[PDB]
């Protein structure tokens, strides 16, 4: 919920969770072949 600035750089995406730390990660695990 609105762009944050970390190095002068807006973000996107709703906002950046810490605990989604793992879930960034399980983005691969997800996906399947």
């Amino acid at each position: 919920r609105g762009k944050w600035t970390y190095n002068g750089i807006t973000y996107e995406g709703g906002g950046g969770s810490a605990a989604e730390a793992y879930a960034k990660r399980i983005a691969e695990a997800m996906a399947k072949g």
